[PDB]
Parts: structure tokens; C-alpha cells; sequence
């Protein structure tokens, strides 16, 4: 028994492109000031991309480390420990995009021989993001499959930074699995148009995943079943499509096929590379964890066409997130959750978003599925109602005075370090929320005090056939929230 109990650790994210295209880590002094600034306020640690693109530029496996050794160097030195996301993705590219990181120019040059190795929705466009689910098993890059690639990548990452492993400084390392690091399809492309609050495009278009569908549906018993072509496009409005309309066709048997095909796919792709990022880091004392992003807009109505696109299978009597907190469990893995701090009642209603029952329900399915849960805010915040909703988020049925509380999640990472957080009235209400986030406790550099010790990560428990994975899809009914916070940062 203590307050202690209570901690939960708060994580900052640091400033996209801090060692940029070029591998160079442009400027140590700017950040180790930052960083100091950090460490005062009383943050646990921060998160860091680290770039496929950048590291692996030149050729396959020709890796060069070194302006990341110099950036955890430093972060070991101002007393902060670490996340790394095994970042297997573009970073930004469209209109006054602060930093562009395409992946490695290599791979892209056999895309300009093989545009199906990238996501496709309808209309034949290639989303350059990300290498399709589809080529996961081909050994078309060089002799390598993609999860090898993916792999291999993770295994130099554990031989040259086996100092600062060993040392402790990274607390867990997040896989990217799709778009952006989230285990989802690239359905909402701001560079292709999109804008919320629509309800995106279907990513199967590929090749490979057409040639997948069509020798699966001619297996069901239905040759002719083709990908959904009543779907509409990125902004339509789901009663607009007859897909997503009453009665339309994902109801249908077809339709219900081809939504079980679908996110089955991403269920298997997190599950395969998940499976090499626990042999890459065996023994390690890190956990391992991937991001499920948050999908609010269209939660509301009975189609939830958002989520669905983005390869989400959640309707109202079918649970979609808790087969994804199921595979999870038997790599001891986490889930990162990227959306946390927002309400109802700041949406546009035209929008049927649930940020806060979404929230409730992938929690949830989580704690219940006995996994850990962490979470990120979606868009930057600097005000106390942001704060507070965070704060409800990781502790909701609040504070146990007597002991641990039974809910809680594992740890949050606040969306970026920027020099407007860092601006004195903003970072006044920051360290109270860093304060309230410990329970009102000082920062406390020991894990273990407060019952978040790291031990050496153990191989994975065996393989869940996906029928026991898809049992996970019963809904259940979510713990109860607090209605607000019993440790407000105070508005
Ligand atoms: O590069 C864009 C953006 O990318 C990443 O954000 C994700 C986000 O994490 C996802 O959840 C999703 O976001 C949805 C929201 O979930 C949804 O509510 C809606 O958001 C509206 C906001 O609610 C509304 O307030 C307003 O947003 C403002 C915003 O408050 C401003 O701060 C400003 O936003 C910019 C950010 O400040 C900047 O960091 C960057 O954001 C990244 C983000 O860091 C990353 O996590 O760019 C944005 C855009 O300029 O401006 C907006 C208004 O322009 O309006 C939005 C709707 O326009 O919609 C978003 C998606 O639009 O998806 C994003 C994108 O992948």
C-alpha cells in the first residue's frame, strides 16, 4: 500500500526529424536544453521515431546507426529513459509538410517496377506509405520478404544498441505496423483529399490482395464475389454509399465475408511481425508494444464506416478491438492507444463521433483480455480540459488511497515536445498534469517503487488459431468511468 501505487509514468514525444534525412542529429545543445526542461518538470522518459528511411537508405543492410547512438547518449545523460518505435513508415510529404521521410529509396525504386508493393484503394492509387500486407511473405526485395526486412531491421536495432539495453534506458520498443506505426489501413489520406469527417476508402486494391480475395471467396463457396464496389470514395457520408447505407451490403453475407477478410489481415500482419520482434529482443528488458489508432468519427451509427475502412471490425455486436487485445496477450505485448484526450461534446455532431465510449470500449477489452494499455493524445493540447479528460482515461474509477487502483493504464505519452509546450504559462499547467498523472507524488526514478519492473522479455506463448482470436469478438459490457477525475489539474 502507497499512493505510489498509484503512478502512473508520463512520456514525451520528441520533435519530428531530430536526426534528420540525412542521418545527422542536427543539433544536440537545443534539445539538451529541452530535455533538462523535461527532466525538472518531473517526465519519466520520452519516444522516439526511428526511421526505416534514414537507417537503412543506402541499401539493404547496410545500416548506419551512429546519429541515433548520439541522440540516446544524450537522453541517458539528461536522466531520462526511452521509448523507440521501429518506425517502418513515411513521415509527412504533403502540402508544408514540416519533415519529409519517405522509406528507404531502394525499396521505392522497385515500386517503380512493382506499384502493387504499396496500398491501393479503387481508383488505382498507390499510397507510397507503407509496404501492403500483401507483400509481407513475397521475397521480392532483394531476395527478402517484407517481414524480413522488417525483422532484420530489429535485430541490428538489439546487436548496436545493446549498451543502452542492457543500461535500461529503453522501457519498450513499439513496432510500426501500418500507416503512421498504427496497425490500421492508410483509409483516410490527407494527401489523396480526405478530411474529416469522412468515412474513408477500402485499401485492398493491390495485386496481391485482390488475387488473396478472390481464391478465398472462391474457397467460400462464391467465385464471383468481387471487392466492394458500391463503397463510395474518402468523403462521403456512409447513408451516400450503398455499402455502408441500411441494409446495404455490409450486412450482407458478402459483405460480412469481405469485413472478416479484411481485418483478419491486419490481425495476422501484427501478429507475424510481432512474432520476429520477440525473437529480435528475447531476453532484453524491454516491453514490446504496437499503436491501434483512434477512430472516432461515425462510432455513433450503426455502420461505423471509419473504423471498418481502416480495417476496424466494430459494429455494435461485434467487438473489433478485443481479437487485436487477444493476439497481443500472447506476445506479453501492450497496446498503445493514440487517442485519449478528447470529448463528445467537441465534435461536430454531423460527425456521430464517441471519442470517450470509443475509449471506454478499447480499454476496456484490453484490462479485461489482461494486457496493458498505454495510450497518446491524437492532436497537441495545452489546456486543463485536455489534460483532465487524459488523466480520467488513465485512472477511471480514480485514486485507491488504500492501494493499487484495479484499473489503470501503463503509461501515456503526450504528444509533442514543441517550444509552444515549453512556453511558461503552458508548461506550468503541463507539470501539474505531470503531477497529477504520479497521484501527487515527486517523480520517481525507480519502476520497480511503484510495481512497473522490467524483466527480460520472454519468447511468445504459443500461436491462438484465429477462431479463438475472432471469440474475442462478443461484446462485453465496459468498467465503469468516473464521470471526471478525482485528481484535476485544475482548470
Ligand atoms: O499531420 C496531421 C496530424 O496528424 C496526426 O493526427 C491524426 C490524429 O492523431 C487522428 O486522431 C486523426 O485526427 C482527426 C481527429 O481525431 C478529429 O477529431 C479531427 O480533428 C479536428 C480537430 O478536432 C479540430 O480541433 C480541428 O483541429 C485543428 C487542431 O486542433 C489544430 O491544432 C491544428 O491541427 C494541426 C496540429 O496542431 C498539428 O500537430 C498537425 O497534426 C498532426 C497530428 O499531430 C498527428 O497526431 O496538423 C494539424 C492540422 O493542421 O489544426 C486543426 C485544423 O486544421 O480540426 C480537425 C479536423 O480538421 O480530424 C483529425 C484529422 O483531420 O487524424 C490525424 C491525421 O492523421
Amino acid at each position: 500500500s502507497n499512493m505510489l501505487l498509484n503512478y502512473v509514468p508520463v512520456y514525451v514525444m520528441l520533435p519530428l526529424g531530430v536526426v534528420n534525412v540525412d542521418n545527422v542529429f542536427e543539433d544536440p545543445d537545443g534539445l539538451k536544453e529541452q530535455l533538462l526542461q523535461l527532466r525538472a518538470a518531473g517526465v519519466d522518459g520520452v519516444m522516439v521515431d526511428v526511421w526505416w528511411g534514414i537507417i537503412e537508405l543506402k541499401g539493404p543492410k547496410q545500416y548506419d546507426w551512429r546519429a541515433y547512438r548520439s541522440l540516446f547518449q544524450l537522453v541517458q545523460e539528461c536522466g531520462l529513459t526511452l521509448q523507440a518505435i521501429m518506425s517502418f513508415h513515411q513521415c509527412g510529404g504533403n502540402v508544408g509538410d514540416i519533415v519529409n521521410i519517405p522509406i528507404p529509396q531502394w525499396v521505392l525504386d522497385i515500386g517503380e517496377s512493382n506499384h502493387d508493393i504499396f496500398y491501393t484503394n479503387r481508383s488505382g492509387t498507390r499510397n507510397k506509405e507503407y509496404l501492403t500486407v500483401g507483400v509481407d511473405n513475397e521475397p521480392i526485395f532483394h531476395g527478402r520478404t517484407a517481414i524480413e526486412i522488417y525483422s532484420d531491421y530489429m535485430k541490428s536495432f538489439r546487436e548496436n544498441m545493446s549498451d543502452f539495453l542492457e543500461s535500461g534506458l529503453i522501457i519498450d520498443i513499439e513496432v510500426g505496423l501500418g500507416p503512421a506505426g498504427e496497425l490500421r489501413y492508410p483509409s483516410y489520406p490527407q494527401s489523396q483529399g480526405w478530411e474529416f469527417p469522412r468515412i474513408g476508402e477500402f485499401q485492398c486494391y493491390d495485386k496481391y490482395l485482390k488475387a488473396d480475395f478472390k481464391a478465398a471467396v472462391a474457397r467460400a463457396g462464391h467465385p464471383e464475389w468481387e471487392l466492394p464496389d458500391d463503397a463510395g470514395k474518402y468523403n462521403d457520408v456512409p447513408e451516400s454509399t450503398g455499402f455502408f447505407k441500411s441494409n446495404g451490403t455490409y450486412v450482407t453475407e458478402k459483405g460480412k465475408f469481405f469485413l472478416t477478410w479484411y481485418s483478419n489481415k491486419l490481425l495476422n500482419h501484427g501478429d507475424q511481425i510481432l512474432d520476429e520482434a520477440n525473437k529480435a529482443f528475447l531476453g532484453c528488458k524491454v516491453k514490446l508494444a504496437i499503436k491501434v489508432s483512434g477512430i472516432h468519427w461515425w462510432y455513433k451509427v450503426e455502420n461505423h464506416a471509419a473504423e471498418l475502412t481502416a480495417g476496424y471490425y466494430n459494429l455494435n455486436d461485434r467487438d473489433g478491438y478485443r481479437p487485436i487485445a487477444r493476439m497481443l496477450s500472447r506476445h506479453h505485448a501492450i497496446l498503445n492507444f493514440t487517442c485519449l484526450e478528447m470529448r463528445d461534446s467537441e465534435q461536430p455532431s454531423d460527425a456521430k463521433s464517441g471519442p470517450q465510449e470509443l475509449v471506454q470500449q478499447v480499454l476496456s477489452g484490453g484490462w479485461r483480455e489482461d494486457i496493458r494499455v498505454a495510450g497518446e493524445n491524437a492532436l497537441p493540447r495545452y489546456d486543463a480540459t485536455a489534460y483532465n479528460q487524459i488523466i480520467l482515461n488513465a485512472k477511471p474509477q480514480g485514486v485507491n488511497n488504500n492501494g493499487p487502483p484495479k484499473l489503470s493504464m501503463f503509461g501515456v505519452t503526450y504528444l509533442r515536445l514543441s517550444d509552444d509546450l515549453l512556453q511558461k504559462s503552458n508548461f506550468n499547467i503541463f507539470k501539474k498534469f505531470v503531477l497529477k498523472m504520479h497521484a501527487d507524488q515527486d517523480y520517481c526514478a525507480n519502476p520497480q517503487k511503484y510495481n512497473h519492473a522490467i524483466t527480460p522479455l520472454k519468447p511468445s506463448a504459443p500461436k491462438i488459431p484465429i477462431e479463438v482470436l475472432l471469440e474475442a469478438t462478443k461484446p462485453t459490457l465496459p468498467f465503469p468511468w468516473l464521470p471526471e477525475t478525482d485528481m484535476k489539474v485544475d482548470g
